[PDB]
């Protein structure tokens, strides 16, 4: 009546032993944890690093939210933390007429769910979300020529530092060497009670791993990967306006949804309360969202594991038929990867070896298709040399890399070899083919990977 939560999601609290390396963690509980989406993970009990810092050096701006189910926000876009920290307290203790830990979670709960329906309610509220940077840096340690006390060097080379999360060696974006600062550094985000993240999935349907530093919890809902399009025929049912095309990455358009909704029209969705020293893991494709109960602070980062690489090419694919802008070329990360085979993890070399295969047969039937179509010049172009906006297809914003059409009608423009009809009105031989590779370059990059998986 009113609000009835969703089942808990699993929890799991790993031996030191299986804590030790997370990329082999993560994949021992995936055939759990993928079947709800999230799953939380507690630490062992002597895993604590050090969170230090000053409230009164630490500054940054803030964004304002406003609570309504249904209603479009934007993806993304003066307080010191301790200002910041008053104003949330103050908040939270006004809006309740209680002392902020005297306020059980299961009211704040409810409160939101009914507060974000009733229109005649138009509460706004502020938070924080930056990447790291010099005014506002990473909660982990890290290096800079500052004295580290012992207890924080411990901590510097932890998989479990979000800063390490990225470049370790079971990870494969990490290689990526036209990078994206947007998608390999980590998040900072300073909440107050109710502020919230809409429904969303991440950029490429990467995984994502969320550590609450300190402060009071944060509230999770999740959706399993195989139940996105469920959810997604819901949502545009409810509110089709999230779902007119949009011009940019910096312009997609996200939503505040109750998940009783959900539940009612027979999707699965699972949540959990999130508390300080807790990590929140979501798994590819897999749709959450949220809310603070609190001031508190987080941090998050993206990550792709080998278990990923099939998903990544099948997301790209999907972005092409929904012409969405894609954050990086997923071909140019397994080129680059097969250009380093010999100092690759053999586990990676084997897993990327499956994914070049069928890159290269889906190749050989386009430019086979594109030479029936009556384009016969061509010539070899570095595609990774041209910045990202000089090479989407003009037709499905798709960023090109294996190879492109082009015409000296229309300097500068390209169509990926699905969409040769749209690029202008002269005759097929007229156009070139740029590509990046022959299939004689491309055999012998498989095969390295081959060798190095033995
Ligand atoms: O908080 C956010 N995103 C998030 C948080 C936790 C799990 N997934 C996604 C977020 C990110 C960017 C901006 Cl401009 C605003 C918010 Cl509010
Ligand atoms: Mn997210
Ligand atoms: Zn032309
Ligand atoms: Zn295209």
């Amino acid at each position: 009546s009113m609000f009835l939560p969703p089942p808990e999601c699993p929890v799991f609290e790993p031996s030191w032993e299986e804590f030790a390396d997370p990329f082999a963690f993560i994949h021992k509980i995936r055939p759990i944890a993928e079947q709800t989406g999230i799953c939380k993970v507690r630490p062992p009990p002597d895993w604590q690093p050090p969170f230090a810092c000053d409230v009164d050096k630490l500054h940054f701006t803030p964004r304002i939210q406003r609570l309504n189910e249904l209603e479009a926000q934007t993806r993304v876009k003066d307080y010191t933390l301790r200002t910041f920290g008053e104003m949330a307290d103050a908040f939270k203790s006004d809006y309740f007429n209680m002392p902020v830990h005297m306020v059980p979670t299961e009211l704040v709960e409810k409160e939101f769910w009914r507060l974000v329906s009733t229109i005649e309610e138009d509460v706004t509220v502020e938070y924080g979300a930056d990447i790291a940077s010099k005014e506002f840096g990473s909660g982990f340690p890290v290096r800079d020529g500052i004295k580290l006390s012992p207890e924080e060097e411990e901590y510097l080379d932890s998989g479990w530092n979000l800063n390490n999360m990225p470049v370790m060696e079971q990870s494969v974006l990490a290689h990526i060497t036209a990078d994206i600062c947007g998608m390999k550094l980590p998040w900072l985000y300073v909440g107050m009670c109710f502020s919230s993240f809409c429904w969303h999935i991440e950029d490429h349907w990467s995984y994502s791993i969320n550590y609450l530093h300190w402060g009071e919890p944060k509230t999770w809902y999740g959706v399993p990967g195989y139940a996105a399009e469920q959810l997604e025929n819901v949502m545009k049912k409810l509110a089709p306006e999230l779902f007119v095309s949009q011009p940019d990455l910096l312009h997609q358009l996200v939503t505040i949804m109750n998940p009783n909704t959900l539940m009612t029209h027979e999707v699965p969705v699972y949540r959990t309360n999130q508390c300080a020293g807790e990590f929140v893991i979501t798994f590819p494709r897999a749709y959450h969202s949220g809310f603070n109960q609190g001031f508190n602070f987080a941090e998050a980062v993206n990550f792709c594991t080998v278990d990923w690489l099939p998903l990544g090419r099948q997301c790209v694919e999907h972005y092409r038929l929904l012409h969405r802008y894609c954050v990086f070329s997923h071909d140019e990360m397994i080129c680059k990867m097969a250009s380093k085979a010999d100092v690759l993890d053999v586990v990676v070399a084997s897993t990327v070896q499956k994914d070049m295969a069928i890159m290269i047969e889906d190749e050989k039937a386009l430019r086979e298709t594109v030479r029936k179509l009556g384009v016969i010049d061509s010539e070899r172009m570095d595609f990774e040399l041209l910045p990202d906006d000089e090479r989407q297809c003009v037709k499905c914003k798709t960023t090109c890399f294996m190879s492109a059409i082009s015409c000296s009608c229309k300097p500068g423009l390209l169509v990926c070899l699905h969409h040769v009809k749209e690029l202008c009105s002269c005759p097929p031989y007229k156009y070139k083919l740029r590509y990046r590779y022959t299939l004689d370059d491309l055999y012998p990059m498989m095969n390295a990977l081959k060798l190095r998986a033995e």
